[PDB]
């Protein structure tokens, strides 16, 4: 199969599909959309959205997929990254749940004027985003493993790592002398993902 | 086991695991907590927020769960309320992502006062929310049963409605003689889960 993933130039929703692809060693073409060239293609796609997922077979077949993390989390289910117990699956959408909300203090920043911008850092980084990161520290914390969830690579430990370069994105050193259980998870991911830390030093 | 049910009072966060409980016919424990005695229970709360689950078995093991979807999903999964492929599982999440989104629009609107509420209210409901919704009438047609996806209900249908009733908070009417797909849903679950009918009719 061909899989085309269909995002706008940066790290936001697609992240989470890109890395999973690349955790998961599944070949696949990027197509960037500039800003400029958005309204022409925006017609072409099923819902009018990005991200957006193309699937072509050697058949003919072609197969549409919207909702960055609904696709994330069915690939991801494919190549057995979404938990192998009920009870890795929960711990799975805890960190999931947690590395979103997270991702949602990030998004108040997003398309201010800078005046505002940095009111709106100012204020999550003294308020939400320390209890969201220390409650991920805890769910590290609980794993049996090196991992978010045990000692294999699930979609968890890919959404958490995209959620930490947002907040690194608003505070470089927010994290410094701090959270280590985030540090150290990161390390072991690279570890464990030689595809994945080549794709991350790669990245333009 | 005995589930105990942890949140604040009313329809917010815990809404998706007290529906799935509901129409899976699980047995459980409501506990409302009052602004009032908040402070008092939150040191005894793993991870100091709500929604929270305490499970309890026969043999005095104590299980704590966190994140309100995570749980939703976990006990979804347990009584066949995911999906019964991989694709239905993938439009299971497509529909709840879409609905998260929502979800998002509206919790804008929230700790805000009267004045600024109103002119945010103005604003999604002329932006994001109209595109979202006509989003989700799409996901709904594309299924091949009465429900979100197939002819079995999913936590899809239970947190589509969810935060449909948070729109209509927002705006009464905003649903009138718009959306026929959404109105459809609606009766065809309420049919398919007389649980879930009674629960929404006995609510407070
Ligand atoms: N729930 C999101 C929704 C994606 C979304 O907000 N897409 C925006 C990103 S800029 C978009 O394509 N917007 C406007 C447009 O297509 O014209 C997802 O994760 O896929
Ligand atoms: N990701 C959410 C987080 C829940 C949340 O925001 N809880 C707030 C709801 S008011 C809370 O308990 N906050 C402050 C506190 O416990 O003192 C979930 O769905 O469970």
């Amino acid at each position: 199969d061909h899989i085309k993933v269909i995002y706008f130039n940066g790290r936001g929703r697609a992240e989470s599909i890109l890395m999973t692809l690349v955790a998961a060693g599944v070949n696949y073409e990027d197509e960037r959309i500039s800003f400029q060239d958005w309204p022409k293609i925006k017609p072409t796609i099923p819902g009018g959205r990005l991200p957006a997922v193309k699937i072509t077979d050697n058949h003919g077949h072609v197969k549409w997929m919207v909702e960055s993390l609904a696709i994330a989390r069915y690939m991801a289910k494919k190549h057995h990254m979404m938990g192998g117990t009920e009870e890795e699956y929960y711990n799975v959408e805890k960190l999931i749940g947690q590395a979103e909300d997270l991702e949602h203090e990030y998004y108040k920043t997003l398309m201010k004027p800078e005046e505002e911008k940095q009111k709106i850092i100012k204020e999550i980084l003294n308020g939400k985003v320390p209890v969201l990161l220390d409650i991920i520290c805890e769910s590290l914390k609980a794993s049996t493993g090196k991992l978010a969830v045990g000692d294999k690579v699930t979609l968890a430990d890919l959404v958490l790592i995209a959620v930490i370069d947002h907040v690194t994105d608003l505070d470089k050193e927010f994290l410094t002398g701090k959270y280590p259980e985030i540090h150290k998870h990161r390390e072991n991911l690279l570890a464990s993902s030689p595809r994945l830390a080549k794709y991350l030093s790669d990245r333009a």
